[PDB]
C-alpha cells in the first residue's frame, strides 16, 4: 500500500508502535483501540472482527470484555447505594432471605464487592450450573478467612454483590443494567445480551486453536463477566469516570467506585476499579495484575491515601477475547484495548503503560 496518504492523526504513530507488534506476536485477529487526550477520543482499529465476513474492526465493533464487566457491575452497586436501596456495610443476607442462617449473615455487601468476604473461589465449581444449585452452593460455603482479611479475586463474590444490588433495586440485573445504567453512561452500544439489531457488529472470539468462539453461559455471568461493548462506548465510560455525567445519582455512584478499600502491594482495590499512584512503573502495574494477585489469597493492607494523581484500570478476558482499560483523571488521559484473542495480561499492561506515558507529556 505505499503511495497512500498516511493517517493524519498525530497519535497514530505512538499507538501503532505499541499495538502492531502485539498483534503480530500473539496472532491477534482484530483489536479496537481508543485513547483519550486533551478531551478528545481517538480510534485506532486493526484487523478483522469476524473471519467469516472479513469485516474490519471499528470502534463500533462489539467485543466481550470479560471481567472489565466488573467495573460496570460495581457502578450498578454504587448506584443502589446512592439511591438508598443498600449500604456497603449491609450484611449480604439482608438482601436475600434465602441467605439467612448462612455465613452471609456476617459478610457485608462491600466485602462481596471487593473479593474480601473470606475466600470465595475464582470460579463456581463446574457442577454449579443452575440458580437452585447456586443458592445451595452459597449456603454450604465454608469461610476460609475472616471477613475483610484477605483478597481472593472471585466471580462468585462480586457476582453475588451485583445480583443482590439489583435485587435491592427490585429489578433483574440485565434489564437494570441495559435500561438504566448503561444509557446514563452514554453507552448506547453496550449489552449484557446483544440484540438482533446489533449482532452483525459482534466480533467472534478466537481460541488458541484459532477456532471462533463466544462466551459460554454460566451462573452470574451477567454480573461477573457478561458485557459486550465497543471501544467508543468503553472510552465514553472512561470519560464518565473523569468528567462525570448528567444523571445526578449516577455521578455519585461513579465517584464511589474510585474510593479505596484496601491495598495489595501497590494496587488499591476500589469497587470494580483497581488503582495505583500515577506515574506508575511498569513493574508495579505488572505486579498488581500478576498471577499472584489474580489467583492467590493476599492479605489486605491499608488503602492508598486519597488524592494526587491516580491511575485506574481493569483487565478482563473470555476464552476468545482479551480486554484492558486504564485511565488517569488528573491528566485527562485514557486507553481502551479490545481484542478477539485472549493474549497475555503482561502484554496488555506493557503496551498501555507505554502509550499512556507518551500521552501524559
Ligand atoms: P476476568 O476476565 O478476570 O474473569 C472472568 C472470566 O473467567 C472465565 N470464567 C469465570 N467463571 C468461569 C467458569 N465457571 N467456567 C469457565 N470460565 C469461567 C470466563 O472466561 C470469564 O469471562
Amino acid at each position: 500500500h505505499h503511495g497512500e496518504a498516511s493517517p493524519v492523526d498525530p497519535l497514530r504513530p505512538v499507538v501503532d508502535a505499541s499495538i502492531q507488534p502485539l498483534l503480530k506476536e500473539h496472532r491477534i485477529p482484530g483489536m479496537a483501540v481508543a485513547v483519550l487526550k486533551d478531551g478528545k477520543a481517538h480510534y485506532f482499529n486493526y484487523g478483522v472482527a469476524n473471519r467469516e465476513s472479513g469485516a474490519g474492526v471499528s470502534e463500533q465493533t462489539l467485543f466481550e470484555i470479560g471481567s472489565v464487566s466488573k467495573t460496570l457491575t460495581a457502578t450498578l452497586g454504587a448506584y443502589a447505594v446512592v439511591k438508598g436501596a443498600m449500604q456497603l456495610d449491609d450484611k449480604a443476607s439482608r438482601h436475600a432471605p434465602w441467605l439467612k442462617g448462612s455465613a452471609f449473615d456476617s459478610i457485608t455487601m462491600g466485602e462481596l464487592a471487593t473479593y474480601s468476604a473470606g475466600g470465595l473461589p475464582l470460579q463456581f465449581p463446574e457442577e454449579v450450573d443452575s440458580s437452585e444449585k447456586m443458592r445451595a452452593y452459597y449456603r454450604q460455603w465454608a469461610p476460609v478467612y475472616s471477613p475483610g482479611s484477605h483478597r481472593q479475586y472471585s466471580n462468585p463474590s462480586i457476582g453475588l454483590f451485583g445480583h443482590l444490588a439489583a435485587s435491592s433495586l427490585k429489578q433483574p440485573f440485565a434489564p437494570l443494567m441495559e435500561q438504566t445504567l448503561l444509557p446514563g453512561l452514554g453507552m448506547h452500544h453496550t449489552y449484557v445480551n446483544v440484540p438482533k439489531q446489533a449482532m452483525a457488529s459482534y466480533a467472534y472470539g478466537y481460541s488458541k486453536e484459532d477456532k471462533p468462539i463466544r462466551v459460554n453461559p454460566g451462573m452470574l455471568a451477567d454480573e461477573a463477566y457478561g458485557i459486550k461493548t465497543s471501544s467508543a462506548d468503553l472510552l465514553r465510560f472512561v470519560k464518565a469516570n473523569i468528567g462525570g455525567v448528567d444523571d445526578k445519582a449516577l455521578q455519585q455512584a461513579i465517584s464511589l467506585t474510585h474510593q479505596g478499600h484496601y491495598s495489595v502491594g501497590g494496587m488499591t482495590q476500589g469497587l470494580g476499579w483497581e488503582s495505583y499512584a500515577y506515574p506508575v512503573t511498569e513493574q508495579t502495574l505488572l505486579a498488581g495484575n500478576s498471577a499472584k494477585v489474580i489467583l492467590e489469597a493476599n492479605p489486605t493492607a491499608a488503602p492508598r491515601e486519597s488524592g494526587s494523581q491516580v491511575l485506574f484500570n481493569k483487565t478482563g478476558s473470555t476464552n476468545g477475547f482479551g480486554a484492558y482499560v486504564a485511565f488517569v483523571p488528573a491528566r485527562g488521559i485514557g486507553i481502551v484495548m479490545l481484542a478477539n484473542r485472549n493474549y497475555p495480561i503482561e502484554a496488555r499492561i506493557k503496551a498501555a503503560h507505554a502509550i499512556l506515558a507518551q500521552l501524559a507529556g
